[PDB]
Parts: C-alpha cells; structure tokens; sequence
C-alpha cells in the first residue's frame, strides 16, 4: 500500500514568537476565534490582542472550558458565530489545542495552534482527542487535515512549570521506539499507509535529540528561560514527535499509556510521564539490548520521569492491577498489535512487571 | 528570528496510487478542475476520469498550454468558473504542477498535485515560477501554503523517460549542500525564518538516499519498472528535496543553475541537470574536501548527469561566458550571498573553470 | 577580504632565561629602559643586571608604579630620555608588560618583553590596556607592531604563585572556543583580516595543550620546579595563546569576562579566572555538547578555575547582577557579536544562570 | 637550552591585497625603496605607486639586477640614500625578496616583503642568500630580525607560471619531515633554540594542507584564478613553510638540495623541484614506512614534481655523480647532521639511488 506523510502546513518556533502572531496569521484569515485557558489568557492575552489588532485582524475572545467537549465545541461555534469568525487559534496545552482543531473542522475553517507548553505531541497531528464534560475519554475525532499552522513561543514554554517540559521528553521518548517497531512490522501509521523514509528520519531524529539535549533544556526550563538546547527539544516533543507518531506509527508504549486508565492509580501524572514508563515496558517486551533499556531508563531518570510503577503511585496489588493494565492495553484495536509478531496480555503483563522491577533496581544502583 | 518549516500537508506514493486518487481529494472537495498536459492526459484521462467519477467527484478536465504563465492561469480560471470547481488538480511535470498551485491560490481552492514525473523538487513548495507565453522567465510567485496533497503514482514515473529520473536526482543532489551552506551562514529559508533541525535532517537524507539508491533506482528506471531503490528516490526526489530546499535553504548551486540562462548553450537541457553541475561548481566554490567532490562526481556520473561544462553543451568562448554566468549567479538578491563569507563574481568564475577541470580529468581518468 | 596573522618577532622560553638576556637584546639595541614591578625587581635585579651589563649593554632601572595608565607612561619616558634609552624592556606582569609596549610605542623604539608569570596572553599581543591611575578601565590601546622579543624564564614562572599559573590556564582556555566561533562566524579579528590556517591551529594546539599538560603541570607549579609539562602549558599560556586570541578572534567568553565589571562582586578574582567562566557561559550559549562542556568543566576543576558564580564571590541577587552582566557583554562593539548568528543580552543571561547552574551540578557530583 | 620561534611581524594574503599595500605600510614608515624585478614591475608598478601615492607615502622605485649580490645591495643602498628612503619594500620572487631583507638590514630599515610567486619558503625568514654577480653561491647572511611584514597578493600569484606554484610545494614538503627529524634528534634550528610546539603543528600543518588541498590548488593555478584551496597552498608554502623550517628546523632534504650544485645537470630546475627529490631521499635515509613515502611520491607526482633523477636532467655516469652529490650533502656544518643517529655520505649514497629506483618503480606502475 501507499506511504503517506502528514504534517501542518507551517510550523513556526522561537522566542518571542507570540508578538508575531499577527503577522503569520494574517495570509490565512482575517477574523479570529481565540480559544485559551483562563491561564494562559491571564498572562498573554494583552500581547496576543496586540499582535492581532497591530496586524489588522479581528479576535473574538473565547476562554476555554478546560475540556476538548462536543458540548465545548458546540459553545464555542455559537461564540465564533456572532463574531463572524472565519478561522480558530487554539491558545493553550493539549485540550485547548485539541478543541481549536475540532471546532475548526466542524467550522470547516483553518486553525492556527500555538501551544504554549511542550507537554505532548497534540499539537501537529490530524486529531483530537474527544472527552466527555465530566473528563472521561469518549472517542478519538479523526481530522482530514492537519492543522495550518502552529506557533510556539520558546520563551512562553520556558516560563512554565519545568514539569510539565520533562512530561513532553516522555511523551517524545516513544516516537522513535513506536515507529521503529511499526517499521519492523510493515503497520499502517495513522496517515493511513506504511512509513516514508522521512517520517523514520524524523523519529530517530527526536530520539537523538532528547539524548543529546534533554539533561541540558531542563538546566534551562528549570531556570526559566531559553537556550538553544531548550529549542531543540521544544522542536523534538512538538514537531518531530507530532510527525513521528503519526506518520512512523504507534505501537506498544501508547497501549500500555491507554492502559493505565483501567486503574486509578496514576491519575495525578501527565499523558507525558505514563508514556515514559510504557516506553521502557515496550522496550521489555521486544526484548531491546541491556544497553538500549539503560540508556532510556537513564534519560528518564535524568529529567524525572517515571521508571516505576511506584513513580507513578501505583502501589498495593500490583497483580492485579497490572493484570487489568495488560488486557486494556491489548483491547481490540488498540496499537500493541503493531509489534513485530504479534503480542497478547500475557507478554505485556510479563512485560509490565519486569519493566518496573527493572527500574526499581536502577533507582537502587543510584542510590 | 524564528526557526520555520513549511510542508504539504499530506503527501502520498507508491505504485498505482492514481486509482486511488479520488478516495484521497474526497475530503478536500467535490468539484475538481483537473490542469493536466496532453501527453499525460493521453494515457491517464481515462484512469483519473474513473478514479474521481466512482467516489462520487466531479472533474473538469483542461488540457495545459505548455507554459506557467498569467495568461494561462487566467484561462484556467475562466475554465473552472463554468463548471464551478471548488479545487485544482495538477497533474503532470513541474510547468503543470506550478500552473495549478498558481491556480488554486488566486481561486482560493485546495490544490492537490499529482507528479507523473519526478524531474525536481517543485511539487511541494509554496511557490509558482511564473514565466511569459514565450517562455521567458518572469518572477517568482512565493504562494502563502504548500499544495494540500502531493500524490505520486510511482508506477506512472518509473514508465517516463529514465533521463528524467536522473533529471531529479540533479535537482535533489543539491538539497543537502545548499541547506548545509545555509545553516553555516546562518541564512534565511524560503520558509521565512532560520532552519530547523528537521530540515536539515531531511536535507541530509535527501544527499544520503541518493547516494545509496541512486544507482539501484536508475537500473528500475531504464526497465520502466518499480523497485524500493526507485520508491525511496522518488521520496528524495519530491519530498525530501522539496522540504530540503524551501525550509532548509537555498546556495551558489542554484544561483549557478540561474546564471546559466545568461547564455543560450544550454537550452536542450533539463533543471536538475544544471543543478548537477551547480552543485559541483559549488562544491569548488566552498573547497570540500577532495573525497566529497569526487563522491558526488562520481554520483553524478552514475546516473548520467553533467560533470562538465561540454555535457550540458556550453563549448566555445568559455572565458566570456563563465563570465557571464558568474554576474548573472552573483546578481542582487540571487542566493549566493547565503554562502558562508560571502561570495563575488571573481570567486563563482574561479569555481566555474575549475569544476570543469575537475570533471574532465575525472572524465579522462575513467577512460 | 585578507586573512592575517601577527606575532611578536621572536619568542624564547626556557629555565635561566633571564642569565641570556643580554645577549638575546643585543642585536636590537644598546641602552635600555627597564620597567619592572618592586616585587620583581626584589628577586630579579641584580641577575638582570649582570646579564645586560656582561653584554656592554646600559639598563636604566625604572620601578614601575604598578597602573599601565597614561600619566605612568609619560613619568617613564621621561626617565627614558634622561639615559638616553633606545628600547624598552619590561619584566613581570601583565601590567608591566603592557605599560612597557605602550611606553616603547610612543617613545617608537623596540620592545622586549619579560614575562615573570604566565598568568594572560598580554605578553605578545599588539594591545595596551590604559587604566586610569585609580584602576578604572580607560582604554584599548592598539599598537602597530606586536613585540620585538617576549622572554620567559620558566624557573621564575615556576617560583610564583601557583594560583597564577592557573589563571594563565583560564585565560588560555578561551582561545580555541572564541577563535573558533570566529571562525564559524566569518568575523574580523584584532590582526585585521580573517583567520589564517596558521592560528586556527595554534588556537586548537593551545586548548589541546591544557588537556594533555595541565594537572601535571600545575603539580610542577605546586612544588615550584620546571617540567616539561609545565614549559609547554607555559608556551600554551604566553605565545599559543597571544597569536590564538589575536589573529583568530575573541567572541563571547571575553565580552562575559568584561560585563563582570559591572558588579563589584568578582574584584578580587585574576583576569584568566574569569575568563574560565566566561568560556564555560559561551560552551552554554553555543549549546556545545554535553561531553565538550563536562571536558571543559573537568579541566576547570582540576587546576581550580571557578565554574560556578559562587567560585568568583558572586552570590546573593543573581538575577539582577547578572542582568547587568550580560547588557554590559553586549554593549555596542563587544566581541560577543563575533558569535554565530549574533547574540542578545536575553540569550547571554540565560546562559549565564544556566552555566552557573551546570557547575553547581558538576561540584555536587564531584562532592 | 632554550625553545625559540621567529615570525615576520604580520603576515598578509588574500586577492587584490597589492592594492592594500599602502594603508598596510603606512603605521611603518613613509618613505619606501621598491626593489622589484623588471618582469614584475611591467604589470605592477601601475598599481603599486598608486597604493603608496594614495596612502600619502613615497616610493622610490629601483627595478633590481637579478642577483642578491653584495654589489647589488650597496647600488640599492645608494640609490635609497638618494631619495631619503626609510623604509625598504621587495615584490617578486625569491632573489628579489632576500635582497630587500639584506638592503634593509644594512640600511637599518623596516622591510616589507611582497611575493609575487608562493615558489619557495624565502618570503619570511631572518635569512638572505648571498651570490656572486655571475650568480655563484657566496654566504647565508643570518638577520637579527625577520621581516617587518609580509604581503601575498593571491591573484598575482594565481597569474603566475603553475610550474612555480609546484616548486613551492615542494620546498614546502620538505617542512614536516626536517622539522620531525630535528625534533627526534633534538638538534638546533636556525632561530638558535630547540623546537617549540608551535612551530612542529605549523610543520606538521603545512604538509597535511599540501596532501588535502595540493591537487584541487594546481587546478586553479592552471586556470590562473584564485580558489580557497589555492589560498590554503599559498599560506602552506609561504608562512607555514618559512616558520617550520626557521624554528622547526632543517635536515637531511635541504643538504641534498645542497648537494645537487656539485654536479651541473640540475641547473634549469627550481629550488623547490630539487627539495622535493631531497625530501623522498630523505625518506629513504630515516626509512620511512612504505605508505608514506608512497604517499609523497603520489603527491609529488600529482602536481609534476620530480621523483626520480632524470626527472631533474641527471642522467649519465650516476654513481660518480651521486657521490659528488652525497659529499657536498655531508659537508662540515650542513643540515644533514641533524638527522636522528647522525648520517654519512656512503648512507646519502645508498639512499640516493634507492630512491631514485622507487621513483623509477612508481612512474613505472603509473604507466
Ligand atoms: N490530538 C493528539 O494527537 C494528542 C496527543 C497527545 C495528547 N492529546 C490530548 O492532550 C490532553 C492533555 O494535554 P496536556 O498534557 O498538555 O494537558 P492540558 O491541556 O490539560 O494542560 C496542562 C496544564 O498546563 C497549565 N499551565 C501552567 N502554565 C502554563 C503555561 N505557560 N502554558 C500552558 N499551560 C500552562 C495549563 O493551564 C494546563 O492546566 C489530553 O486530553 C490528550 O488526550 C492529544
Ligand atoms: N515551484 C518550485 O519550487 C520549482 C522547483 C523546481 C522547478 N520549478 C519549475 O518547474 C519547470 C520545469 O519542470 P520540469 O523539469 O518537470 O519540465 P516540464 O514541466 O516542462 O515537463 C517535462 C516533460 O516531461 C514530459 N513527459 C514524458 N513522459 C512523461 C510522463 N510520464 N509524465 C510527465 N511528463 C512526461 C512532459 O510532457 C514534459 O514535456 C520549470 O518551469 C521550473 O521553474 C519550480
Ligand atoms: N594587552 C593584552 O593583550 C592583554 C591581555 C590580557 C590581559 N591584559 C591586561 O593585563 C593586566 C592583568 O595582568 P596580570 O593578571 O598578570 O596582573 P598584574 O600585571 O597586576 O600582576 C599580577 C601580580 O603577580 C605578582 N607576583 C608575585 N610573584 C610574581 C612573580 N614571580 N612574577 C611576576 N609577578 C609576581 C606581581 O607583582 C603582580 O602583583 C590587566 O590590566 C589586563 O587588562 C592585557
Ligand atoms: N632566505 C631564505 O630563507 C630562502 C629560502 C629559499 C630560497 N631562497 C633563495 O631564493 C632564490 C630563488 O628564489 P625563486 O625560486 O623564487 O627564483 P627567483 O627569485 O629568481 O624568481 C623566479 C622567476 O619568477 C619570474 N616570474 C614570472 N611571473 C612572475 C610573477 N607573477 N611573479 C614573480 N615572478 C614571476 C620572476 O621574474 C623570476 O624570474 C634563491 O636565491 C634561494 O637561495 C632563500
Ligand atoms: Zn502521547
Ligand atoms: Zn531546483
Ligand atoms: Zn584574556
Ligand atoms: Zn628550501
């Protein structure tokens, strides 16, 4: 079959870059819908209206709902309506993000999205991620287009909680190993066909990065502020990750991440944080080199990242919960069968509690 | 300044990728105005026409006039308007596939694009060479999106003449060294800001690929039958050079490529093959260490493009009309500046007589 | 434009050294004004004395006053013409030195030049630094000629305070990173032009050099006896050094060394312990990699060069001292504008917090 | 003993520099004798009057006789005396240049020196030549100071013969390898101490320079026009070469050159030709291993320099005249000395032939 790669039309980074908002904007469309959390239009929306009006464009102002909705969605779409809206910025983190590129689509209109944390890779893919008010996960919404462009403020991203840049190293860590064992398979990625050379390019590329640059952007996030080491794996957890995950593919480390909501346990961590650990699982169950899982549980550990199912909060009847973990994760249609000859629960349980035990041991060796 | 990098917003290859045509543009529009030229109207009207017609698609077919000019994009326009196309199809070689980027901006449609060949990195770039109905060159048209989709039947190229193949990995030879000149000088891309660590990681893909499968695909190319090693040059060919140069930057090769229409001995050959012997002469210019030249010397010679001035028919009063190529490349504007240190006349003639040298003693040493 | 490369016209190292002065001045001239520091001239006089005496030259002692400052060069001509003098030898330190050359340039006679550490580069550079008498910073002083003679006794260097060998090592650190991003850059250096061939290699030998022969020359200091180890880190500190710095470029560690002045907090640390951060802080903002920074660290550490702030008695009110630090580093003219793709004071504070905090790290592992 | 370098003071090079040459003299003096050879002064005078005129300086023009004769220097003295020159500048090639240095020696003037061809490592060094006027060798007259500066007008020396940039090469070949030979031997160089560190990397760097850029800079010679490679070979032969074998030091190659005067057949090759079959004798006589005396040959071969004697016009009753030659080459006080474990002429001898056999051989596997 066919290899196809997606990706944003435009993918814009740097510090600063929200006083240029206007100005990439204006090509696009003229009357804007700006969907943000209470947050975010706490300390930016002064700079973004300025962008915007300085560039001739008009915005009508939307704080978010905190949760990607049909109910969110259809709120917003009667808001952009009476502004006479004719295109979406998404202002925000993955929700935010992810509710801009629906309202758009159902608006059948272009979306700009300017993450204003480096948390997931949500912001450059063809979907998004619906949830029901109350926050329970509903469906995946498959978009015909990725978005048109996406703007990250390096300098916004390096303000924020250090956290929450170490959960998009995690979230980031997966895409090479995921689109690696969908390669070794021959999976159809979520483009919809095999993997383009390019797309493999980028994935190891954002491997390489989080190895090479991880420890020293953390240096920076914890400081808050922006060096080039920063930069680099802002692009690796936004872009390269984004195009990675759904032009190389998914496989066993985001089944494990799904899996993960069959128990409680884990509900105070980030997307990002669970993916570290079904990361290292993943690399279990193919059985990778002791050299290879060393240097992933290290990276993890070197930017606090989970490497324990205790790290996660995960204690007290770990068999059984781990049993409820292995068969949500193997769930018809879930990505573990992206493996290279198949995998079932048994193996991811296997798989699940010699990762954690391999992990309890490295804390041990660092003392 | 911000780091940036544009791309289609979904590309797609492989063999007989034109029957799936209309299930690809169905959730982009319904009404296609199909530009394509007559010899690939000859044999693929009938498949296109099928592929459209079974999902449920309207197409208005319009024979190309031969050149990307504003007479032509008007004619088109009118065309389209009667018969209410909300998209464009370009379908063909680079005049046509520009034409109906052209097109679709100044309608202000989505644009799919459809190479037949794989003779440069034109199909995906946001940008239209105008030129007049005479063919003169007229300006460069710099569009604000790439085209929507890119769709390669990859069967329909390995069936076009194996010269135009090669034609292509001329055009891409240059990617990675210029993008790499770039980065060096800090320069700023098509794209609008500095490069991104994706870019250059597909520019330098783009160089690797066709050093690896270059000679592969050429053996499937003169057999008019498709293999990997031609599936992955076509990649390299289209989308790797594509993002490569648009996002990672542009050098001396193509300013070199342009200065050469200050001269008329060239006329019977192809872009990419003046792109080969730019890239040379940049190679030179930039004084690569010898093993590099003569690695893409060597390439060059595999697959037939030119190592000299003499195999792209410039012989005759060379001193003068190096001369004349080297103002031309050095001319205000032209991205030659984007070379490390800068460059003038005096250089680009010096690096012009000594690639040639270069060639014909390589020439000379392979009997 | 040209590339250029400057040197003093001969340079000579060896233990006694100071016994062959008379004979190695000379051929320059016959009656000398000699410009020395009290300390100095306490344990040098009489050697120095003798040796120009036994070669039928004339020594005009003249203690120096211990500020290369221009009423200081004026009190020492006078002198000078009162004996008749015909050149110029100054023996000590760096401010001796540079009074010396300053004092031979407005007298225009030669200048011979005694090292008594090897603690900067000043001893071969075409450069005064002129203070006012009270200390403050006046002026760069730039000379027509580098001088006649530079020599070191490295019996007397190896007698001094180890902590000044040291010092000479930070200072010397600096070469091969500023010449190389110069280099990178494509900026002008002191000598006028661009790099040669010719110092690139001796900036990259000098930083080699302190790899290989500093520990075990800073233990030949420790004990105050001559080494082999400690002659070349001496030939790195004093000629690899001066001609590095000079005719391959100075960048970002010099101009962070020079925005320290603008906090009282670092007044009692040498100029070279100050460029060793410096050089740790441009490693951060050129995002060197992790194992060039740890070298580079390592190295630090190992002869106790700071690297960290606190090491320099920098501490309490960060942010705002080194706000001023970086806003005086980029000060109009600065030569960290010399840095590929140009540098902002918000790109040098951030540096700055993020070195600080790598060597903090680096000393906690160490314990 | 100790460890000294000698430098001309700056060292300048880069295209049209002979129109620089005025701002460039002006810091040293205002009044200039021009010794240039009539060849020379046919295309340069023009340009050169025009630099000093437009700078403010006079210049005495005096077109030299041919020989650096004692004769010649005391008619030039005399000429200069009548024009109240203070200053001396030499443009050509190597007679030209040591006849400046010694006419400003004995007039107690700044030189400044221009070559005009890169054909020998003459241009820097504290040393002039001494013939007869029929052109007999006469005497080394040592100098107590090198030149003042030195001015490579690289398009000069790109217009000259290509045969005289070889020459240079291969004067500059013999630079690593003397340079190594006295550093193993620890003999004294011409600056009167043993080698420093720098001088051995500016040795060891010109001969890499001439391996890597060798080839790539005699296609430019040829063409006539100027290349970074090109530039890199001027630097080699000029400042690299004349450093490295001043404060490297000379050995058994320059003796052989020597060595070839007691025999006629030599007498229509360059200095440089001959040090380059000096350089493989020498290979030979220390018994270099086999790749790198291969490796010289080849580079030998690949710019035209001779490797075996008839290459050179020796041929006929070789025995006899290879022992005249490795006499002369033995003589009291020649460089040969310096070789490691000391050499006599029935070693010279040996390796004399052998190496003109392994030279026979190459060309012979050449074809
Ligand atoms: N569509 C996709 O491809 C994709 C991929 C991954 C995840 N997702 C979805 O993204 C959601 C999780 O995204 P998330 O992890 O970013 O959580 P989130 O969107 O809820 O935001 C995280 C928090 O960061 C806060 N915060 C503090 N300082 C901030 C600052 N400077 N900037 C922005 N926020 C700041 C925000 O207010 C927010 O509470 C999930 O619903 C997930 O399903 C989608
Ligand atoms: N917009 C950009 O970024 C960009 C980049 C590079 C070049 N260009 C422009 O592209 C133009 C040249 O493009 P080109 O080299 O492809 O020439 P072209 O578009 O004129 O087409 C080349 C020929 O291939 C013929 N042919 C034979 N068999 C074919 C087959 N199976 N499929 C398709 N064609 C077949 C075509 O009819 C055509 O005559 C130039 O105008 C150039 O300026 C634009
Ligand atoms: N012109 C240049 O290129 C250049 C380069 C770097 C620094 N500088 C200037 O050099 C000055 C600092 O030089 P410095 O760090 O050597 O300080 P310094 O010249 O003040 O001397 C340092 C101290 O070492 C003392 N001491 C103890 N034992 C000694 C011994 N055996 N020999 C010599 N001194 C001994 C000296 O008396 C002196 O107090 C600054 O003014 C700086 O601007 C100039
Ligand atoms: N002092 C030293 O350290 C040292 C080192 C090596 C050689 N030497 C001496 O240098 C002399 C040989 O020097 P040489 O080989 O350069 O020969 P040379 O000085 O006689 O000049 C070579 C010829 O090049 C001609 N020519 C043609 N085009 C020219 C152009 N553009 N520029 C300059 N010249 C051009 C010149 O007129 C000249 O005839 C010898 O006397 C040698 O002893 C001295
Ligand atoms: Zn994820
Ligand atoms: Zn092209
Ligand atoms: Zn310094
Ligand atoms: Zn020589």
């Amino acid at each position: 079959m066919d290899r196809i790669i997606q990706s944003p039309g435009k993918y814009i980074q740097g510090t600063g870059a929200i006083k240029r908002l206007g100005d990439y904007l204006k090509p696009l469309a003229e009357r804007w819908l700006v969907v943000g959390d209470k947050f975010v239009l706490g300390f930016a929306e002064e700079m973004l209206r300025k962008s915007l009006a300085d560039a001739g464009l008009a915005a009508e102002i939307a704080p978010f709902g905190g949760e990607c909705s049909h109910n969110e969605i259809n709120r917003l779409r009667d808001i952009a309506g009476n502004a006479k809206c004719t295109a979406v910025l998404g202002i925000g983190g993955g929700k935010t993000l992810d509710t801009a590129k629906a309202l758009a689509h159902f608006m059948n209109v272009p979306v700009a999205i300017a993450p204003t944390i480096a948390s997931t890779d949500a912001p450059c893919s063809a979907l998004s991620v619906i949830y029901t008010d109350e926050g329970e996960f509903d469906s995946y919404l498959m978009l015909p287009r990725n978005p048109n462009m996406v703007i990250v403020d390096t300098q916004i991203v390096a303000g924020a909680p250090a956290r929450l840049l170490a959960a998009g190293i995690g979230d980031a860590l997966a895409t090479w190993f995921e689109a690696r064992a969908c390669s070794r398979s021959g999976a159809t990625t979520m483009a919809g066909g095999k993997c383009t050379q390019a797309a493999l390019a980028l994935a190891e590329l954002c491997y390489n990065t989080l190895l090479e640059e991880g420890e020293k952007a953390m240096l920076a996030a914890e400081q808050h502020v922006v060096t080039p080491a920063l930069e680099r794996v802002v692009e690796a957890n936004t872009y390269l990750s984004g195009v990675g995950f759904e032009s190389g593919g998914l496989a066993a480390a985001h089944a494990i991440h799904n899996g993960m909501t069959a128990i409680p346990d884990a509900h105070h961590y980030y997307h990002g944080e669970k993916v570290a650990f079904g990361t290292l699982t993943q690399l279990v169950l193919e059985n990778a080199p002791v050299d290879e899982i060393e240097t992933v549980a290290a990276l993890c550990h070197s930017v606090g990242l989970p490497i324990t199912l205790a790290q996660l909060d995960i204690k007290g009847d770990i068999p059984t919960k781990m049993r409820l973990v292995a068969e949500a994760a193997c769930a018809e249609g879930e990505t573990i069968h992206n493996m290279p000859g198949g995998v079932d629960s048994d193996q991811v349980y296997a798989a699940l509690l010699v990762a954690d035990q391999y992990g309890q041991r490295f804390l041990q060796e660092w003392e």
